[PDB]
Parts: C-alpha cells; sequence; structure tokens
C-alpha cells in the first residue's frame, strides 16, 4: 500500500468514476451506506482503487477485495489497513477511511455494459467518404508531421517535423492516450482515456475529425491495419471497460466487430470478470491484430480477413501484459507481462509462443521498444524499467544468431528508476532512455543516452551522456517530467516532451541526434500538459 | 426449457435490501433460492438475465412492483409463463416468497473453474493398468446404452439377445452417452456436470475415470478426425458458461473455455450464453460447439491447447441440437426459437446458409439423413411446435439447386414431436411426438417410406406404430421416445418412458416389417430415455 516507482502506473478510472451508482442493502452484520456516501467511496475507489484490484473487485495486480473475502477480515482491519493510504498515481481522510472499509463490506454492482446499440449512437461521421479529398489538399510534408497529445486540454497539436510549426490544434477525447497512424498515412486515429476515438483526415485543407465514435468508459489502445493489402481497411480499439475490443470500418468508423476478453486465466484456469485490453498492435505478416489481454494473460490474434467466421488464435502467455513492440524485422512480438517481471515472444507468422524470459529487472516498460544492432550480440530490442534502473537487451534473431536469440544478453544501469521509455532509430548511433516518473527532479527532468557503437557487451556497464532536457527547456516553475522519445522521419532528430502542469509551462525540446545538442525548443501558450507524441512516418511503419 | 435442479442445492446467504424493500431472512430467502433454480431458471437465466422468460432482474422488478410480481406468479399468462398459485404448484406462501426474492439482489452463481475440476477428478483405473484387449465377450459395436433418467444409471444392453448386461451408476440424469472413435470408450455425462468414462474392454465395463465440469450441463463429445481417435473428450455446460477439453484417456481437464459474450446480430454482452450440442469434425481436428443465446458456433481446434485456434461463426440465437450431413462435411443445426436451420461447412470453417423451416421450433436430435428418390441427398427434421417434417438438400456439387433449400415440408402425427430418425440400410423414416397432449400421439410413432417419396407436392403417408400398446402400458402416461437402431439398421428401438414408479420399457421394431420384435422390461429400467447404439454413435450414422 506504499508508492514505489513501479506501482504508479496502473489504471485510474476517473471516467467512469463520474458515473453515479446507487447504494446496495447491507446483509445481517454489515452496516448500509447512505446514496452520498455510497457514491462517494464509489467515486473513491474507482478513481483509487479499482486500477489495482479492480471495479468488481476480483483483483488484478492486488488481490481480490469481495465481499465474501472482506467481511472474514472485519472493519477494524479494513479501517486499519487504509488508514495508511494507497500507492499514488502518475504525476485519505479519516472520514474517507471508513468509507473505504464500508464500502469493501457491501456488494458491488457491476458497472454498466457498453455494446453495439450505443456505439452506433455515439457514431458521427462528419465529413463521408465520398466528400473528402481524392489527393492531399494542403502543402504539409505529413509524413514528417508529429501529433502531440496536449493531456488535461483534451486536443491534439500537429507539428512540422522540420520547421517547429505548430499547424494546427484539433478537440479530441479528454487526455488521448496515444495516436496512431493508418498504413498510408492519411488517417490519424486518436483514442481518449473516455474511450472516444477520432480519426482525422490529413488531406483536407484544414484537417479535423471526419468520423468519432465512443467505444467504452475506460480505454487506451488503438491500432491500424497494417498486413500489405489491408491498408486503410480496418482500425481496432481496446478498453478496460467493459473488457473488450472493437473492430471498426478504416474510413467511417462504422463499428463491426465487438469481442469481449472476459475469460479464463491461462495458467490457473479460473474466471476473469475484467481482463483489460492493453497495447495492441498490427501484424506485418498476417492480416490480424496483435490484442494484449492483461489480467487473463493471453495474446490474441484476430483475422480481419472475415468478421463473420471469425478466425482467432488466443495464445498462453503470461500474466500482466501490457505494452511491446515487433522486432526489427517485423516478425515477432516482444511484450512485458510487467508485475512479473517477463518478456513475451511471440512468432506472428506462425502463429505462436516462442520464448518467455525474465528480464532481471522489476517491471519491465517498454513502449513499442528499441530495436538495434548490437556491435556484439547482433540485431536486439531493449526495454528499461519503472522499478528500477536496468536497460535489458534480448537477441532478435534466430537465423542469424541462434544462440543470442530469445536470450537476455545484457542488463545495465542508466539513470534511475521510473523508466518509461526507450528510443532509438536506424539512422541513429544512440539508445535514450528517460525515467520519467523518478523521484528525482534532476533525474526526472533528464535523459540518458548510450552509443550503440561502443557496446561491447563485455559485462561492464556501458557509460552514458546524460542530456538535460529539462533544463534545455528553461522552465523555472515546477518540476516537469521528461517523457518519451520519438524521433523525425529522417532520424535525425529526437523530441522530448516536458510535462508539467495544466496551470504551468510545459514544452517540447528537439534533440540534434548526431550531435546531442539541443536542436530546439517547443512552446506555445496552447502546448498544455504535452505528453505522447507520434511522428506519422514512424507509426505508420512500425519504425522502431 | 431447462430445469437447472443442481444449482438449487446451493444453500446461500440472504442478502441485503435497498431502501423501499423488505429483507428475507436466510431460511426464507433459501427457500426462495432453491425455487429459484429448480423452477424459474430455465426460462429466466441463473442470472435471471432472460432466456426464454423475460429478465427478472431487481432494476426492472422494482419498477413493476410487488403486487405486479405476486400477481404474476399466481396466476402466470397465456404467454408460456405457468400459474404457479393456481395450480398448486407453489403455495401462496411460496408465490410471496418468490416475489420478494425477485426484488432483491442474487448473490452471483459459483464459477466452476480448473481447481474445482481437479478436485472431482478421479481416475479409478490408470491407463497403464487397463486391458489391451477387449477381455469380455462381449459384442461391443452391437452393444446400446441407454439412459435410466431417475435412477442415475445408465443400462449396456446386448443389441441382437436383448439381454442387460449390466447397470451401471452415473451422474443423476444422464442425458447422453457419446462413444470414442475407436469404440472403446463410453462417456457420459449427468444433467449436473459429472462425466464418467467406462472401459467397455474390461471383464465387467465399469467406470475408470470421472470428473465434474459444472453445476448444469446436457452435452458431451469425444475426437472424430481420423488420427486423432481416442485423444481427447469435451463437455459442455450451462453453468457456468464454459466448455472444457479433457484427455480422452485420463479425462485430465486440459483447456476451459468461457462462452461469455456478444451476440451475433446485435452485438450486445450477454452473460449466460449456454453450450448445447457438441459435434466432432470429420474433417478437421476439431470441436463443432453452439452457444445458444449468442448465436455463435465455435470450430475448436485441438491440435494446440496452448495456442488455441477457434473460428467463432455468427449464426443465430437459439442454437441448440443438430446433425452431420451424410457425406459428415456439414453440420446443420437447429435455431429453434427462431424456426431456423443453420448450415456450416466444416472444411472451410465458415457459414453457408440459413433457412427457416417453414414449421414452429424444430428439434431434430441429429437429425435423418438419406437419399430421397426424387431430391437426391436431404437431411430431415421434425418440430416440436407442429407435426411437420421438414427435409433440406445437402449436396451443393451433385444438386445444386436444391442444396440447403427446404424441399418439401409434410404432416407426421401431431406436434410435440422430438426426434426423427433413419439408417443408410432402412428405407423407412421414424417420427416421433413424445411431446404430444394426446395419449394416442404421444405413445406411437409415425413411419414414411422413403422408397414411395415422389417429391410431387403432395404429403406422404404414414404407417402409425402403437409402440405403448405394443408394451402393454397404460397407466401413468407413457410417452413414446427416439428412435435408435442397430449396428446392422435392421432393427429399432424405441423408449416408452413412463414415471419412476410407474411401468417402463423399450420396443425393438422389425425395420423389415415394422412389426413388434421384443420388449424390454425390467424392475431395474427406470424412466428409460436415450438409447445409443456403439456403432452409430462412434460413426455419426444417422
Ligand atoms: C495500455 C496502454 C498503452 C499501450 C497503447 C497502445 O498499444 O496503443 C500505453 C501507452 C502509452 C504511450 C505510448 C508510447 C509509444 O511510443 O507507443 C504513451 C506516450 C503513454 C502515455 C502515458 N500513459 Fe500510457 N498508461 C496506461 C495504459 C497504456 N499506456 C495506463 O492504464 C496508465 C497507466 C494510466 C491511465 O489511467 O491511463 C497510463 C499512464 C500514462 C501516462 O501518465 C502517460 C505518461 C501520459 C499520458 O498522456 O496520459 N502511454
Ligand atoms: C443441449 C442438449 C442436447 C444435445 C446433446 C449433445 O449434443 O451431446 C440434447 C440431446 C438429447 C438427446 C440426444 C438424442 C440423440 O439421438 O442425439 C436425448 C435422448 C435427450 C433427451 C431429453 N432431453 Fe435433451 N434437453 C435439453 C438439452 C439437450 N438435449 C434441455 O435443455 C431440455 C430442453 C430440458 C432439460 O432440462 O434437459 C431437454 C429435454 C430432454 C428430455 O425431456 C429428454 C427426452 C430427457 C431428459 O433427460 O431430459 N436430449
Ligand atoms: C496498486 C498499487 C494498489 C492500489 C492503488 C491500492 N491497492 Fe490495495 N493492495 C495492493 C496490494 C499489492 C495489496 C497486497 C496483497 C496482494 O495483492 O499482494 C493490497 C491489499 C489491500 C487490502 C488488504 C486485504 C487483505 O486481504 O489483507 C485492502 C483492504 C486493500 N488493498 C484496499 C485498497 C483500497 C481501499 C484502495 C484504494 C485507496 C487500495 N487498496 C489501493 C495494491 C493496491
Ligand atoms: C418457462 C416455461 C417459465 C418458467 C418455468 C417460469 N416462467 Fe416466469 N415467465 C416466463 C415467460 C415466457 C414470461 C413472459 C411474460 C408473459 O407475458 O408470458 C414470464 C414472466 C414472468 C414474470 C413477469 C415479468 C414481466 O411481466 O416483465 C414474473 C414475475 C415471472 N415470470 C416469475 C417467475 C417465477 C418466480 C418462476 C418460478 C416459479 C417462473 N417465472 C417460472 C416463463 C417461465
Amino acid at each position: 500500500h506504499k508508492t514505489r516507482t513501479d506501482n504508479r502506473y496502473e489504471p485510474s478510472l476517473d471516467n467512469l468514476a463520474q458515473q453515479d451508482v446507487a447504494a446496495p442493502g447491507a446483509p445481517e452484520g454489515v452496516s448500509a451506506l447512505s446514496d452520498a456516501q455510497y457514491n462517494e467511496a464509489n467515486k473513491i475507489y474507482f478513481e483509487r482503487c479499482a486500477g489495482c484490484h479492480g471495479v468488481l473487485r476480483k483483483g488484478a495486480t492486488g488481490k481480490a477485495l469481495t465481499p465474501d473475502l472482506t467481511r472474514d477480515l472485519g472493519f477494524d482491519y479494513l479501517q486499519s489497513f487504509i488508514t495508511y493510504g494507497s500507492p499514488a498515481g502518475m504525476p485519505l481522510s479519516a472520514e474517507q477511511v471508513d468509507l473505504m472499509a464500508n464500502y469493501l463490506l457491501l456488494d458491488p454492482a457491476a458497472p454498466p455494459e457498453f455494446g453495439m446499440k450505443e456505439m452506433r449512437e455515439s457514431w458521427k461521421v462528419h465529413v463521408a467518404p465520398e466528400d473528402r479529398p481524392t489527393q492531399q489538399e494542403n502543402d504539409w510534408d505529413l509524413e514528417n508531421l508529429f501529433s502531440v497529445t496536449l493531456r488535461d486540454a483534451g486536443q491534439i497539436a500537429l507539428i512540422d517535423g522540420a520547421t517547429y510549426e505548430i499547424k494546427s490544434v484539433l478537440d479530441t477525447g479528454y487526455a488521448v492516450h496515444i495516436s496512431r497512424l493508418s498504413a498510408s498515412g492519411r488517417y490519424l486515429f486518436v483514442i481518449g482515456r473516455d474511450g472516444k476515438v477520432n480519426m482525422i483526415d490529413l488531406w483536407m485543407k484544414e484537417p479535423t475529425t471526419v468520423a468519432e465514435i465512443k467505444i467504452g468508459s475506460e480505454a487506451r489502445s488503438i491500432e491500424t491495419s497494417k498486413m500489405e493489402g489491408w491498408e486503410d481497411k480496418y482500425a481496432i480499439a481496446g478498453a478496460y471497460w467493459p473488457p473488450q475490443y472493437v473492430i471498426m470500418d478504416g474510413e467511417t468508423l462504422e463499428p463491426k466487430k465487438i469481442q469481449s476478453t472476459r475469460g479464463m486465466t491461462y495458467d490457473e484456469q479460473e474466471y476473469h470478470p475484467e481482463p483489460r485490453v492493453a497495447a495492441i498492435l498490427a501484424s506485418h505478416y498476417r492480416p490480424e491484430f496483435i490484442v494484449n489481454v492483461k489480467e487473463t494473460g493471453k495474446i490474441l490474434l484476430v483475422d480481419y480477413t472475415d468478421l463473420d467466421n471469425l478466425k482467432t488464435t488466443e495464445i498462453s502467455a503470461e500474466r500482466f501484459l501490457h505494452d511491446g513492440g515487433l522486432d526489427g524485422s517485423h516478425r515477432y512480438f516482444i511484450t512485458a507481462a510487467n508485475a512479473r517481471n517477463k518478456l513475451v515472444v511471440i512468432d506472428t507468422k506462425e502463429g505462436k509462443l516462442v520464448a518467455i524470459e525474465d528480464t532481471g529487472g522489476q517491471t519491465p516498460h517498454p513502449g513499442r521498444g528499441a530495436n538495434f544492432v548490437h556491435p556484439t550480440f547482433g540485431p536486439v530490442w531493449a526495454t528499461s524499467h519503472m522499478g528500477d534502473d536496468s536497460v535489458a537487451l534480448i537477441g532478435t534473431d534466430p537465423e542469424g544468431h541462434p544462440d543470442n536469440a530469445w536470450k537476455i544478453l545484457d542488463s545495465f544501469p542508466a539513470l534511475g528508476g521510473g523508466s518509461l521509455f526507450i528510443k532509438t532509430h536506424p539512422n541513429s548511433q544512440y539508445l535514450y532512455v528517460d525515467a520519467t516518473l523518478n523521484p528525482e527532479a534532476e533525474i526526472s527532468g533528464s535523459v540518458a543516452v548510450f552509443d550503440i557503437k561502443a557496446m561491447t557487451g563485455d559485462g561492464s556497464d556501458p557509460e552514458f551522456k546524460t542530456l538535460p532536457i529539462a533544463e534545455w527547456a528553461g522552465i523555472t516553475e515546477g518540476q516537469p517530467r521528461v517523457v518519451q522519445g520519438e524521433f523525425n522521419k529522417d532520424g535525425t532528430e529526437v523530441w522530448f516532451s516536458v510535462w508539467n502542469g495544466k496551470d504551468q509551462e510545459s514544452a517540447l525540446v528537439v534533440v540534434d541526434d548526431k550531435t546531442l545538442e539541443l536542436k530546439h525548443v517547443i512552446k506555445d501558450e496552447r502546448l498544455v500538459t504535452p505528453t505522447g507524441k507520434f511522428n506519422v512516418y514512424n507509426t505508420m511503419t512500425d519504425t522502431y
């Protein structure tokens, strides 16, 4: 129940917590909470507790807290245990503590479902396909555009990769989690934490939302079809609540196929009523989407060639699947079962699990990870960790380097714990590692940079250069967190977000990759809480 | 609709009552809970979300109010809801208990996962310790496995001598018997979710392994793809909503899959999609699983249980029973409440057709395949809701215009039919009328002569066999049910199903003459229902 460096990246169900619920009746031995009391506790539960314990209280990273279990424990125990407080989220009073203890002793209702009728009611096509351009009608350099989340403003900025000019600021769902691009690079898809999806046509003279839809109450992932021949055919979104994924028309967003992720855990084979959808990727080898289902530890390969006779492969992997990426060849999916410190590898060509390996670190959090050619080991993919300062390398070349394939080849320290994103590009000799969640302001405001060319894999700890990103941005207020490297199309410049509060000063910092010197500082009154940044070309092509 | 009398034995605690509702005591609530599962959940659902009967969740029931609930339960309505109070089935006090129970929030029904299955799993004779060849002198392929429903037993009966070879104790109300592809192993599943596996090669065949796969179950099947004989068995449950693939030699539970998910058409989450018929493909190493409420047919590939390949086919809601055509390539199944037959191509793994039978509530069992003299290969079903028999063409290559089209429909004895039957060596098509309200019809079977069918649009005549009268049984109300042939297809057996404290029988009819051959009677023959010949079941010959 204490804040760690790796227990802050747990779901916060703040959109779902805005829904009012009814107070249940209380069985003998338990006291009922009033309407107000129950809702107040429920809002606290959904915001701060459901991430680890579940909205249904069947347990996730934290153990189940169902009524039968909590009534055996008793109020006093619950009261005392909750008095300490709970692990903080991303950067309780006496009355609240009692509310939570009492709430846990009552029978929870399941939040509303969100099916086809609800999706179709939210589904709006602003510009039908026939009314859209048939060629690019603006003079922008679309492939070198960066789509940047302006988190708390419920907007995104589209920024020129070469001139750093903000080309447009568009209204979207609240706190967009990620931007994804169609395979052709024409269509930009964004998903808000509230399950709102916007689809934007980059060919319009003034790009804007051409279609929108809501796919759930809580959602974090979206992806587009990337198999050759299937460009622009489909998009897919994944939700935390309800536990489901939805395949939508790539041109209109019409919801075509909704699949529940409720099911059995892979290992103990017990029913789990809240298996959240985490990362979603798209295969380059088959016409399939790659869907991580967290609590059950299943990776789904979903064939989108026929949605009525639906072929899937449900791969037993490891529990607590979160994020991941494809290797350099784009054949193998490498993903973190973070709470179990493991990297699961799937062969997307053959449709099967190939390996599961412990990184030796605490809570691997790769993002999409970093693929590079290690001077001694050959092709490798890398991840950093939230729980410690380590960077781990896994071999990704079964054909050319069989002895190194799917083995952890090295592990070495970077700036500190609380890292979220590691980054490189084929044209760069550098490996960048952030330390976003580190409690030390100077560490959280800097990035470690390793010289891949100097790496020998002799067992020593490779040295790194420390780039003072937040210092370069010149922000005197607060303790801004630096997060997520993203390259430009040419792989010559790498951008970082200098993420401060909504009413505080933020920036983007552009680093010249060849020299590791400051290239440019992006500041604008409209640049509020900049977080994720996605270069059109690097996102459409999965170049990382 | 089903009766979930196994969930009723579970004792639950009295839930709380929100503002504006009375609470029931522990005893009252438990009494109401038992009634709810024993008599109500079939139609209304375990979770009260509604199946054939409307949803009875607290949000809906509280708007209706106590008086409305009391009245509806007392008097019922013409649209399929029994008059519990005025019929005397429920006392006045029990009616009120049920109305009050419906206003309260139900305690979640118990799940039944791997830990629970493994705890119930018993291997009486390890594979190594079993015979290596048949150690009895029985003609196993001509043996019949007969359910003695209310006695929680089955009877192994010799197909030629009609001798009851053995009466074995199994789960309560075994629903069906199924055979492994080699014909060695006999699998039975009780309504309670209890599975028994019996080794027919033993000197005295008995249960060699057993396991429980859920609270309420109706289906079991064995792997029938060439090369996969005896490898797996699969069981399907009504509750929890799931199927489980088990080791074909030990019953070890290997893979449990939930069937909770989205309806095919409106795409709305359904929390209780019951598993209905389960068949086994002869074209791929797959199981064919009907999921009723969501209208999905699952093709589950058992070649790799860790990297599990399935095909989830959108079909039609209310899927129940069905069978393979004569070629064993196409699965034809009744989406019964919608009066449709759904056809799946098991080779290509896709839906090929959905056709209305023109009848009310088709109920084929596994159906009846034959070569119609003018139409070609056809598959037939009778109906629960009317007296009709419908034929569908099953030959897309050889009779293209006729394929997957209803080619003819004609009357048999009356409504309430459950099973239609034929065999490749017979020229006759037998149709029961088990649930008909008239005793003369419920105790008789219609027999059509396939050779005389002209498909000229006229209705084919049938002979009426007085099966119950042949048995010498009038006492109570004996209902005749389900034709099953012997291995040679020269005799057909029917069950004369009477009450547990009444006299039942099995009637053996000579297929060549359509005359009474033999009547099987025994004090042990309590409530005989399903009968399965070893050879015809192992080979899917129907
Ligand atoms: C499931 C998931 C993905 C993979 C998406 C995909 O494959 O399309 C992901 C990726 C991401 C990515 C993808 C980067 C990439 O290069 O792919 C980014 C930038 C991101 C910025 C943040 N994430 Fe993320 N993130 C969650 C979940 C996820 N984040 C959370 O449940 C969580 C922990 C809290 C929450 O309630 O949302 C969380 C907090 C954050 C942040 O505090 C971040 C830093 C800021 C923010 O804007 O809200 N998450
Ligand atoms: C899901 C299912 C199947 C397919 C099994 C398979 O594929 O392995 C089936 C088949 C069957 C078969 C298979 C015949 C065949 O030749 O395949 C038989 C004999 C049978 C005897 C009965 N069934 Fe059955 N049956 C149900 C369900 C099912 N019955 C019910 O839910 C229902 C409607 C009510 C109930 O509570 O069980 C019901 C009533 C009956 C009867 O009243 C029968 C006659 C006796 C009994 O115990 O309930 N059912
Ligand atoms: C993720 C970091 C957590 C958050 C946020 C909250 N809890 Fe938690 N809780 C978590 C863990 C890792 C554990 C220990 C057991 C385990 O799963 O390994 C717990 C434990 C509890 C308990 C104790 C129950 C017991 O059986 O001893 C309670 C009562 C509990 N948690 C309640 C609770 C509440 C009310 C929270 C919101 C403020 C909350 N937890 C947040 C992990 C996490
Ligand atoms: C299947 C034959 C049923 C069984 C067994 C029970 N019920 Fe039922 N019920 C059924 C149907 C098809 C309907 C629909 C209403 C109609 O007009 O026929 C109902 C309805 C009810 C209702 C009314 C709900 C409403 O009007 O919205 C109630 C309160 C109800 N049923 C209760 C109930 C109980 C308590 C039962 C066990 C004793 C029971 N039903 C059995 C079908 C069937």
